[PDB]
């Protein structure tokens, strides 16, 4: 008998295998990769290499039966270093050739030349044959008579003459292509051509082109495996036709709809993530497996996706045809609550919607009603557009009697459900918020309210809240949220009632993308798919925020449309802080012995300007500064003067000012050509020394010199001559030469590889300022015309992303974005970048701590980082613990290396991650190398210093037993290293208690809410989302540093309400479970040429001195309408939030300043005036935040500070009428705090005032 292992073969190959197998003597096993040491008692091995994951262990295990003397032979391997045989070359040839070509005749030749020619015990056996020989490329269809035999033509003619015959031809359809193998289409086939079309199946991996130009179709659908090229994307902008790309499941349909992942890993990589760089869309989910009565599995298409995806492709196509007279088209925009402004990330909403609406009627749209100009249309939209919170009775009350809404029955609106929705699903809404039509805007005779303003052919509509307003602050373990009644009734309408036609979403970002439950490949479960339906969706972003719109694509199926950023210019603050450069200079070039009566000079202004409280120095009387400290006193005012601050907020068809594109450009170009300089004479050997040390030598040397270049080139881009470029870096004409040969092959020692970076950089900068001003001016018409060939059912081309400082290739605008394939990170790249800024962490930290190193530190990991910088935060990780990635041939990293101790130099440190939902969903393979790694340093024995990984593991089991856990539970959750969000959702959820100032007392309820609410377990697959007590709290033990990405130049600490969310939210949990505050650092990825690591509080000082507290900045905003004025309060807001987490960070000083410029106009530019002529309620927001933090005891304000902020407060609610956002109209304890502080008349009257609302 003939014994024949399998090992990591795919379900429905093996199955066919062992069908095909007719002799008696031939026995078929499988092995699992576990249990790898069984391979001596077979005759034979088969291993599948198509995407195999293996350690050296058990590739050890395979090489060592090849030298016992049994035959291996491995099929079609993915990483070279797996590629295991022992064969000999004919023999391979044979065993390939039957298995590369399939059919079940080539499979039983194959298992009886096994035993006649390698096994060699003949016997009984019948007579081979030579394997059967299949087309590469060709047509294929299925037969008339029997479908189970196949058809196959090699020209286009052929298959032309066959549908004549067969009746399949008709006169006048639209054509559409099939590419691909991964699954089998005849019921895709035959169900598009009951539509009405004529399909041309092909299956070519190379030259499929050459198909494509004799067809010349009208869409192409791909069952994507990789990517197909350049050609491909080419040929579509010159037709411009579409292009899909379903998916593919390899289990059965009951497996998939309860999997919490859907895809994960190589496989994700080559079906959703590769595909998109070409450009395609809708990453619809539609074949799966079943199986039949002898137990084989078989792929199909599921019926039920079937006809949701062949409507999908009428609609699209119809788009084409249908006169722009008859389209009816739904917007949606995000709006505040009561009188709050319309936002969007750095855009102005309501000039922008007029513009849009102007553009549509005159491309023919039928849009009447219109009003006269924008500030018209501002106010349509808050008497008709407006929304409420669910404590605001007596607001929505008077709304349905004023604003007209749309009514809706409860025959439609059960009829819509049982045609979108399944039983089960609507059924968890009933419980959580009962019958139709609920409480919130419901009519006496039992109808539903929608909120809606329509010009003709063209609907507005606001977007309603998902969740629930319970104030229940923990989240419960088990059960999902289901968005209310309001919420769902708003999107069926469109779908059945309205009847659009397309869809768009107006800004960054929504909340539709985020509703549970499943991370890709979603099913008929999940709400962002039901809600959405077969319409085509379309949907505006930012080119700022890439991380974050990868979500849209992949669970809403969206495609996305790329505006710009808001204009650069600097802070121009040079002035103010004049008089302190000068004392510093003289003391630099004193050559006295005692330079003490001129530090002491400098001390006295630093002092005065309350610049100590930033740097952390002392205010002594008479003990001057040092050499070092006066150092650092120069530097941090260097950095305030070369600072870059963002102006006026962006119009959509609106250029910028001709000064700000000045501006814009030298922010784009000045950086690159300074730090590339430095970087080739520091090379070469000169006097760079002083440069690196004073930032005010920098300038004067390398930033003054390459200002006066950009301004010369902008004038005349004829200069851009390799005569310059030589030049200017002080290079001769050859070296050039060879710094671009070394750009060709990877597009040599280690030096020449850094030498031939810099030059690149210095020519690929100078050769384009001509193109940055040119794309700058062109930007605005581009994004209008390419939203209006969308709507067309056009081809929209693909772009990276990131801001156009980080990337300059972001420009034109109006364009579809892609990322970055997750299973090659860290980069090469990234790998030195991360090392060098591990080194800084622990260097600070040993200056502040006389020489200490820190025990464990803790990290934050978000999505938009990731992708731009290519994963330089998880090289600091591993780092720290000692281990470093092992990659392939090919560049991918799937194995992990021990770094010796004595290499190493130091002691090992322990580590923990907190992630956030938007991560989990890009690179869930990195987290389990994570894990991976700290089990691998904790087991490390006999180091030359002290592992202090293995201490924390000894101390979190203590910990654990202490609280009563079985001894054995504690071992196994004593390693647990990454945690995020508990029941999978996107956030922390503790803005909405930290904003509730009312509902807690002490900073300890803060804390216990976050460690449940951030104490799920993600660090393997086996247990994947699993939340046990006291996981979290045993981990952060002994921690001494928290540490925070950061990569963008639009945002800061202050601007960013997620940064005190995350990193605040840390700070504070540590604090109260070791008792110790930590230090917080900043990791500052701006400048690609220049990372640093930044001081929390240094950080604070730069962007409160340079934006708040700036007269430029200020002038520059008040020449913007109500969503410039809306940025102002967020400010304050975020204000408060970081003197609840982190109470050291804030200074009182900064309170007093943000009231002598906004109560009292110290700096005389008339504030009071703009803001009651833009957006009233920005103004009441911001003297509300202000009271609740001396209410609470956070700020130490005088009684006259508190008198006149109340006073102010009354006055604006008397005469524009309350906001009703959370701080005005649902805090009790507030309201009276402030009534008591004001006039005895004037109390009764702001009493009134709110409760008019509630
Ligand atoms: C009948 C033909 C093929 C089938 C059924 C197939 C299927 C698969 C599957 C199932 C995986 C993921 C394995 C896992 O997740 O365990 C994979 C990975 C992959 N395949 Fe294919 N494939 C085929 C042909 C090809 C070809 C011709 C290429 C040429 C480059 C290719 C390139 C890749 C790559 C790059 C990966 C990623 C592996 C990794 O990232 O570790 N495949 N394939
Ligand atoms: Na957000
Ligand atoms: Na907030």
């Amino acid at each position: 008998a003939t014994k024949i292992a399998f090992v990591n073969f795919q379900t429905i190959q093996q199955g066919s295998i062992s069908k095909a197998n007719d002799n008696s003597f031939i026995k078929l096993s499988e092995v699992s990769l576990d249990n790898l040491d069984r391979l001596t008692s077979y005759d034979m091995v088969f291993i599948n290499g198509m995407g195999l994951r293996i350690v050296e262990e058990q590739r050890q295990q395979i090489q060592q039966a090849a030298d016992k003397g049994i035959p291996v032979y491995t099929s079609m391997a993915t990483n070279p270093a797996n590629n295991i045989c022992n064969l000999d070359s004919i023999q391979q040839n044979l065993i390939r050739g039957y298995l590369s070509n399939g059919g079940k005749t080539n499979y039983r030749n194959m298992l009886n030349y096994i035993r006649k020619a390698i096994d060699g015990k003949a016997s009984a056996v019948p007579e081979v044959e030579d394997p059967i020989e299949r087309p590469s490329d060709m047509l294929y269809h299925a037969g008339i008579s029997n479908p189970d035999d196949e058809q196959e033509f090699l020209t286009v003619a052929d298959y032309e003459k066959f549908m004549q015959e067969n009746n399949l031809y008709k006169e006048g359809a639209r054509k559409i292509m099939i590419t691909g193998q991964m699954a089998d289409a005849t019921d895709l086939i035959k169900a598009l051509e009951n539509a009405g079309y004529n399909v041309y199946p092909v299956q070519s991996m190379t030259r499929f082109m050459s198909f494509i130009e004799e067809v010349q179709p009208d869409a192409v659908i791909n069952m994507a495996h990789g990517r197909m090229g350049d050609k491909m994307v080419d040929y579509l902008k010159a037709r411009n036709i579409l292009l899909f790309a379903p998916l593919t499941i390899n289990s059965l349909v009951d497996e998939w709809e309860n999997d919490p992942m859907g895809m994960s890993g190589g496989f994700m990589s080559q079906s959703i993530v590769t595909p998109e760089i070409d450009g395609a869309i809708r990453p619809f989910a539609l074949f799966a497996q079943y199986e039949d009565k002898e137990g084989l599995r078989h792929s199909y298409a599921v019926p039920e996706r079937l006809k949701t995806f062949v409507s999908t492709i009428d609609n699209y196509l119809n788009l084409k045809t249908k006169p722009n007279f008859e389209k009816k088209v739904a917007i949606y925009y995000y709006k505040g609550p009561g009188q709050n402004a319309l936002t969007a990330a750095g855009m102005e909403v309501v000039p922008s919607l007029y513009n849009l609406l102007l553009r549509m009627k005159q491309e023919g749209y039928n849009i009447s009603g219109l009003p006269a100009n924008a500030q018209e249309l501002g106010k349509m939209i808050q008497a008709q557009g407006a929304v409420f919170n669910a404590y605001a009775e007596g607001a929505f009350n008077d709304f349905m009697q004023n604003g007209h809404p749309e009514l809706i029955t409860k025959e439609q609106y059960e009829s819509w459900v049982k045609e979108s929705l399944r039983p089960e699903k609507y059924q968890e809404v009933v419980d959580a918020f009962g019958e139709f039509p609920g409480n919130y805007m419901v009519t006496p005779d039992g109808k539903l309210g929608i909120a809606r303003l329509q010009f003709g052919n063209v609907v507005l509509l606001p977007q309603n809240a998902a969740g629930s307003g319970d104030n229940s602050f923990q989240v419960v373990h088990g059960t999902d949220m289901a968005p209310p009644h309001t919420y769902i009734a708003s999107y069926l309408w469109m779908q059945h009632g309205f009847k659009a036609d397309a869809l768009i979403h107006f800004g960054t970002h929504g909340s539709l993308e985020f509703t549970p439950r499943k991370q890709v490949a979603l099913c008929s479960n999940d709400w962002p798919d039901r809600l959405v339906g077969a319409v085509p969706h379309y949907y505006l972003y930012s080119i700022g925020n890439v991380g974050e719109g990868m979500m849209a694509k992949r669970r809403s199926y969206a495609t996305l449309q790329s505006y710009l950023t808001p204009p650069f210019l600097e802070s121009s603050v040079r002035g103010i802080y004049r008089e302190l450069m000068e004392k510093i200079k003289i003391y630099n070039n004193s050559q006295k012995a005692n330079k003490d009566q001129e530090s002491l000079a400098v001390k006295t202004l630093t002092v005065k300007m309350g610049i100590h409280r930033d740097l952390g120095l002392d205010s002594m009387a008479n003990k001057p500064y040092t050499e070092d400290e006066i150092a650092r006193v120069e530097n941090f005012a260097e950095e305030l003067a070369t600072e870059k601050i963002t102006g006026q907020l962006y119009t959509m068809g609106v250029p910028y000012e001709p000064e700000r594109i000045t501006s814009s450009v030298y922010a784009m170009a000045t950086e690159p050509i300074a730090y590339s300089l430095f970087a080739l004479d520091k090379q070469r050997g000169k006097a760079t020394e002083s440069a690196e040390k004073h930032r005010s030598v920098f300038t004067q040397q390398y930033l003054m010199p390459a200002r006066l270049l950009v301004e010369r080139l902008m004038a005349n881009p004829s200069l851009a001559t390799d005569e310059l470029i030589c030049h200017t870096a002080g290079i001769t004409p050859q070296e050039l030469a060879k710094a671009r040969q070394i750009e060709a092959e990877r597009n040599y020692s280690k030096e020449e590889v850094e030498f031939a970076l810099a030059v690149a950089e210095v020519e690929r900068t100078i050769k384009n300022v001509g193109n940055y001003k040119n794309a700058l001016l062109t930007s605005p018409e581009e994004e209008l015309s390419s939203l209006m060939n969308a709507l067309k059912g056009g081809y929209t081309a693909p772009t990276p992303g990131g801001d156009p400082i980080a990337n300059p290739n972001t420009l034109p605008t109006g364009r579809n974005m892609y990322a970055i394939n997750a299973e090659a990170t860290p980069t090469e790249s990234a790998w030195e970048k991360g090392i060098a800024l591990a080194k800084q962490t622990i260097d600070r930290y040993k200056q502040r701590h006389n020489d200490s190193i820190p025990r464990k530190v803790s990290y934050t990991l978000w999505s938009s980082e990731f992708i731009e910088t290519g994963g330089a935060t998880i090289a600091q990780v591993l780092y720290m613990l000692g281990v470093e990635p092992v990659r392939d041939a090919f560049g991918r990293v799937s194995d992990l290396k021990l770094i010796p101790s004595t290499e190493l130099g130091r002691p090992r440190i322990d580590v923990v991650v907190q992630t956030s939902g938007q991560l989990r969903d890009l690179a869930a393979s990195r987290l389990f190398l994570i894990n991976r790694a700290v089990e691998m340093a904790a087991a490390a024995k006999d180091d030359k210093y002290e592992n202090q990984v293995a201490s924390s593991v000894i101390e979190a089991e203590r910990v654990l037993t202490e609280k009563g856990l079985s001894p054995k539970d504690a071992r196994e959750i004593s390693t647990f290293r990454v945690f995020g969000g508990a029941n999978g959702m996107y956030g922390t959820g503790i803005q909405e208690m930290v904003e509730s100032g009312d509902r807690w007392e002490n900073e300890s309820e803060i804390a216990d809410t976050y460690l449940n609410n951030m104490g799920a377990y993600y660090g393997s697959e086996k247990n994947w989302e699993v939340f046990q007590k006291f996981a979290f709290e045993a981990a952060l033990t002994r921690t001494d540093v928290v540490v925070q990405p950061r990569q963008s130049n639009t945002w800061g600490a202050l601007s960013l309400d997620h940064v005190y969310e995350f990193m605040g939210g840390m700070n504070l949990a540590v604090r109260n479970v070791t008792g110790k505050d930590p230090d917080a650092y900043l990791s500052d990825y701006r400048n690609r040429n220049h990372m640093k690591m930044q001081e929390l509080k240094e950080a604070v000082g730069v962007e409160s001195r340079t934006t708040i507290l700036n007269p430029t900045y200020i002038k520059e905003k008040m020449k913007g309408g109500a969503s410039s004025a809306s940025e102002f309060a967020e400010v304050i807001t975020n204000t408060y939030g970081w003197n609840v987490m982190k109470p050291a960070a804030i200074d009182k000083e900064l309170w007093d300043n943000i009231y002598n410029v906004y109560v009292k106009d110290e700096l005389n530019l008339g504030v009071k005036q703009y803001f009651e002529q833009q957006n009233p309620a920005a103004l009441e927001e911001m003297t509300a935040v202000m009271l609740e933090s001396a209410r609470k005891g956070l700020w130490q304000a005088s009684e006259e500070q508190v008198a006149e902020l109340s006073k102010l407060h009354t006055e604006i609610v008397n005469t524009y009428r309350p906001s009703c956002s959370g701080f005005v109209c649902d805090n009790a304890k507030l309201r009276d705090f402030i009534a008591s502080k004001a006039d005895a008349q004037t109390a009764t009257q702001y009493k009134e005032n709110i409760s008019k609302i509630r």
